[PDB]
């Protein structure tokens, strides 16, 4: 119930996509318990409890389809949870709290690195690469490359609606890579001379199927037609444990004046909607491999990542609830 | 030559895509030919002839992708030509310009109502229908199935770079039609619940293949792996000659400002280069029918609607040429 | 509106399946003209016209989705039209039409045997072929590869509601074709050691659509799957005009108690609806060749068929209209 | 050996499908080995032993295909020869039996009800599902879907021989759901309106394979055309063992009177034979989902699965064997 | 019966592939016939056209798959046939064999110019260019693009057993061309890397199916597969009139010393046989295009070349006949 | 730096193939240290280790592409290392090195046995099977099944350029079983006849690729375009551990003299190059199953061998390393 403002200002800026990337919304999201914790005037663990459990539904409660923001609230909270209900006393459990979001951090950003350390190596020098949004893990991949000295080339989609592309491209640029800038329509007519796709992923599910920036699914499909290897780039927090169980991943519907601006909308006859889909769902047939901190996996594997690391807890409720 | 000026505003107006769709500038082409013979101050038929070969020179320099230009200024000069070699005097020389232009133009204006009815009877009640970009033809198609009471909503794709999905939005709400307006990004997204897809073309090939604006084949392709059908709405006129001996369709590159505006291209990285590509190139297999004003046929057919409309003049030259 | 007896059974029969296949009703439905001509009362041209007229929209109105139906229909009534808009006194129009019915039903016959003729040569010594329903076109093929010594078998399926391979079966078995008989859903279990396929069709698209018994397109979509050639033995009378200027073949919605007997079908709960349709279509990418009395075709070329054959009927409305 | 009724007539029950369904056919193998051991008038431990091992080779030899049979009597069986190899006295050797069958017969129940929770989780508000055969756990995931206030309808596949689908559309019509009946035949044709297809298993394979009722490869090769997602509702006593060391699974040909009556066929031409294939096999890459009592895999994963629950028995011998 | 020495050589020369390539092949029969009938000692009319019917049937009987022989004898005995029943004396019909070999003979060498004409505009500037075997028509096309100025590089497949690639590849090396050379084996390996697939035609069929050097379907097939263009390089005389009425081609099985050589291959073992197929079908939907020296079509438009160019002659018997 | 005689020949035997085949080399390698360890005049434990090192380092150094080499003498000095960092004594590091080469070659001589008992599971009576290459593990899979008594046929590729093809069917044919022998470009033109397809690997991915003989992948696209089961028989030491990480499998360029002799290569224009890839890569999509030593997978498991028999390495240098 004291809520700190660093937990209501992350929220708005996950909400507003000022903080946007999967990867990024969750880091964000474990700094922002870290904060909670660390400024909370908590004088019971019960009283602290609370605050990191209102402060978790508020965090997962701005953006639903990359499931990292869960997961990393989990990371902590699964932890918070243990020490509390083994009576911790308020500082253990403010520290636990604190390290867990810690540890979070450290994991995602050495995750990040491995990954293109490992995905680099599927890259050959004279390579073509498509990509699409913008993606830290995909990034990695095409940095590390560069920096091996292979002389690649990058084709950015625009990926709109809210260009993403601009960032991805800008962002190569300035490693020294050159860049292809083209509209998300054009990704067919360069896919001959497309050597490899690499992509990242919001939520990647039980069976394989990659959710990811809208447009996803048309560049692995014509990748597929075509017989370009699409890698996804991705963190093992990036897999989705509740659809081991059947859930499907919500996709997140946005504002429709992201597409269109304000002031043009209310000029448009009632009978035209504007519908703006953040992600759109990839299926494993049309995806190479996944590459993840542990390694290159065939997309049917995304299993074994979800058995082995995050099936212990499905049993339990979220480590949030009240 | 004596060029009058409403042949060198049409041509700019083409070339700055103030004037669009293949249908429209063909239209344009003719009405300059037309204003050309109308204001022409020529004494001798010979004087009038080099004005118009001229003219029409101008007019093909624009944009090289749909046929339709071209396709329109041989309907004038074939006619023009012979009525000169023919011996006719001046005012003959005036009046078959003229005439022959006006019978283009109102030629188009009936194919394109003809495609209109028999491409709605391939529309049926309740259905969904995805298009691309804007294209009078395709719109004839859906409007009639509109005006005919079936219930059908239009999925517009917005179509990058230069908004042509804005157009054909606006114009159908316009008539009644409800309209869902997405990012091209989206089409595979969405392409589940479409019932069917309805598109223009630039120019179609001896083979089967259909060029019109970029992000055509991504839509077709993703039709195919739905089994929805792709209805290719294009005039006679928009087939193309030269691709019966060997002849490969120039594909247009516009300008990369037309993607990223002057004001903010200028501050990216030397390294980035935008490609503006305005059409690619759709292979037949992922075509159902082509509705021509002539009647439904399979893509496979071009070559007959070719051979039996255009062949003759292919030993010929060009009759604008010297 | 003295209209016999003998057109008003073969009405019923037809609509009962009494008389079925799509040739026989078309030469069932010339023969009804025949008779009802031969029959006439009629003291007028004048007269009899009306009682062609009104009894070829009794035969035309039995089943929709056959186009050899109306087709037989027009062939008679075209001519029939003619000579009596030409002034043919009573009896040259009697004539006209008993003739004009006499050719179609002796072109019927000699169109099968000559399909035969034709698709036999397709057939190679060992063939095991699988095929659907009951096509007259189709045993023709078969019929004729065995009495030329070539040693085949048939996969004939069951074909229900209906039980039409039982018709098929029995005709096979009878001219010394061994016959393995199966159920509809086992046809992708026997596609392996299928080496041809050969169906009949009862409409054939403009562009290459087969329209014919349902289940037909599972066992060519599985034939596709296997590359086993799928030939389709039909009669230029298959082939659809409607479909050129963009008509939709109907397909026809039978009753439900063909698939579940009446008393049965009342002891059912109301929330269960039993659809029975009598067609479906098979696009024209799972079709090898279409096997006509003028020859082999690849199943676009049905627009040739159409153009040269039926297209100039197509300004005029049909010859029996008021 | 003294073996006692029930164990006889459950034999005849289900090698003449009057039990039917893997799951019920595996629940009553098991019920009838407790029958046995119930009733059993042996003296010593190895006169009951004795029993179980011949009434165990009694029920196995029933009927081949589904694998559920055999992994019930080896649920069994293992913990009845580990109790009898272990000294084990009578009425320990009698509670062994009794108790292990009771819990798989148990545990069954329970797997169905849970693979009705994960699936339904799959289903989606307005969803038309397509499903074939009667399988109890398809119907748990259809049925548990329609619970949770999800407005579906069922396309129930009437299922030929011996009509299943009649058992299939009675039932979930008499929970509420609407029913659809169309014959095996219309699969294809009512695809585009289906959003997901629902089915059983009667084994699955080391690679990913399922075997079910003949006509299910047919309905899954046609999802697979139109993307539609092909779901199979199994448990994991549906895994097939011996596929992992190479073996292949046997195809029941069921009697051909089962296709066409004793009455009718016996008037049937020598030369025509009826082949009853009870079950056919769909690749791994036609489905898009196992759904599992223990959660939703790619079907890729089979191998896992059997690795984890079924290895460890492969280099043992089948535990009523001598 | 007074058959030339030289008909002789030609028949021999065929048979053992001395003289090769469909075109050559059909250029030395014409030849064979002028020569015939240059050095007849017969003098009445029926003498000579009996040298000619029979110096006709001796040559069809060399080599039964490429239809360009029989076309070229259909070509020269048409026309001598014509004459004879017209009662023409023997100078007459000496001249008209004679003049209809040289025609033969100079439209054949005009086409093959033609094809490398049209082909050379659909390859492009940086274009690699898979081949097969060695077809004159092909190569015209390569050899076309690359005098244009077109910087091509040519990928030569081996073609076992024959070893034509050698041919090929020594022939466009000696036009400057960069060669280079690959085991057939290694086709899909290399398709990635290939812009432009090239090969000619030994028959071509009514439904658009290409009979070529076996291999030639294994290449069309992963062309397809990666989507690059699969051209046929083929003179209308390729073109198989037979197919239209049902016939299918022969597939000339040749020796097996021409697989192992016969030194070794009679040291093997009995059980051990050596098949020697010398072509394959590829079928139409992996050719995007045939070039004719007529133009370009779509692999489906080979029934209108036939259809206007062989049909009529479908009626009669073989010219050479009795 | 003393490397006896034996290290070198096997060496050199290995570069030239004159021993050739994955496991065989594999198995050669191992049996080189096993003679290195024998007859080592060491008199020092390091002095030891230094020699086999060097002696793994060389062998290592032979032919890059098959992974059984390197999991050969990671087997080997694996252990080796262990010992030598125990503070092992000359003797048991030398027993340590012969024990551990035996061991795996006894292993090997075990699986390869054990593959073909598994394998031949999948091969059914009257089957025909393509193969291609010369491989012991596909070979024992096809002589336990014709030792089975089940009457099979094999279709041998010639499999260019190193006439692989000719050992396999002179081997299989002297077991008694019929080979028909083909040239590879023949594979599409036979797999009508095929029922399976069975083949070795060199090294197979963690995604589940196949690297195997040049041509490897044509045959199992074209095995899947005609739904032929595509079967691996592969030693788990065929497994990359390498690939787990990110790596890709080097290709083995070899010499062009192995494709055109030198006495010919030596005449032929400079400018062809004549390019000799010894392997390719086949996708897991064409593969239906992997026939190991420890059982049936499908190919996305390969993941599984690796992460189970070969991860726990990777962590490490080679063992050999300094
Ligand atoms: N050198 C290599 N090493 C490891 N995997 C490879 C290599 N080359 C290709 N692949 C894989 O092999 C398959 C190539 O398929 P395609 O893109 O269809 O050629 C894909 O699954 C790639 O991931
Ligand atoms: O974790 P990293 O690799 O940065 O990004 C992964 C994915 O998240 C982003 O979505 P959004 O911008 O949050 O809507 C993009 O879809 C991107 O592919
Ligand atoms: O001729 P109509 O049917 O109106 O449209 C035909 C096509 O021409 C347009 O190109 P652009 O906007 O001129 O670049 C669009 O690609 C459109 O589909
Ligand atoms: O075990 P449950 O899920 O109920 O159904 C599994 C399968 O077993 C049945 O076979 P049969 O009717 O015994 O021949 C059907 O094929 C059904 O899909
Ligand atoms: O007429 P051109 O275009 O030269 O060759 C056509 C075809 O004929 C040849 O066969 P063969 O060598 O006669 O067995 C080759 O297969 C070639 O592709
Ligand atoms: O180990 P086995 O199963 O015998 O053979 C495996 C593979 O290794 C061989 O290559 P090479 O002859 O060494 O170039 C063949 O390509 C074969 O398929
Ligand atoms: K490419
Ligand atoms: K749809
Ligand atoms: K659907």
């Amino acid at each position: 119930a004291m809520i700190v403002k660093e937990v209501y200002e992350t929220a708005e800026k996950i909400k507003s996509m000022e903080i946007r990337g999967a990867g990024r919304i969750a880091r964000a999201a474990a700094q922002a318990l870290m904060i909670q914790a660390e400024k909370s005037k908590a004088k019971e663990p019960e009283e602290l409890w609370n605050e990191l459990k209102v402060a978790s539904k508020i965090l997962y409660n701005t953006r639903p389809t990359a499931v990292s923001l869960p997961n990393a609230l989990r990371y902590v909270m699964h932890r918070v949870k243990a020490a509390y209900l083994g009576g911790a006393d308020l500082e253990t459990l403010r520290f636990t709290a604190i390290n867990s979001a810690k540890e979070f951090i450290y994991n995602s950003e050495k995750a990040i690195e491995r990954i293109g350390e490992i995905g680099a190596k599927r890259i050959e020098d004279g390579d073509i690469i498509m990509t699409h949004s913008h993606s830290k893990a995909a990034i990695s991949v095409m940095k590390k490359a560069f920096e091996q000295g292979k002389n690649i080339k990058v084709i950015v989609t625009e990926t709109r609606p809210k260009w993403q592309g601009k960032i991805t491209a800008k962002e190569l640029a300035s490693y020294g890579i050159p860049v292809i800038y083209i509209v998300d329509s054009a990704a067919r007519h360069y896919m001959k001379m497309t050597d490899k796709v690499v992509m990242g992923a919001d939520s990647i599910t039980a069976n394989g199927a990659v959710i990811n920036k809208i447009g996803t699914s048309l560049i692995a499909l014509t990748a597929k037609e075509h017989r370009v290897w699409v890698m996804i780039a991705a963190e093992t927090y990036k897999f989705h444990p509740a659809t081991m169980l059947g859930q499907l991943v919500e996709i997140e519907m946005r504002d429709p004046t992201e597409v269109i601006p304000e002031e043009e909308l209310r000029t448009w006859p009632k009978n035209i909607e504007v519908w703006n889909p953040a992600f759109d769902v990839t299926p494993p047939e049309y995806i190479d491999v996944i590459i993840t901190e542990r390694g290159i996996i065939p997309p049917y594997a995304a299993i074994d990542i979800l058995k082995e690391e995050f099936g212990w807890a499905l049993k339990y409720k979220e480590p949030w609830e009240d």
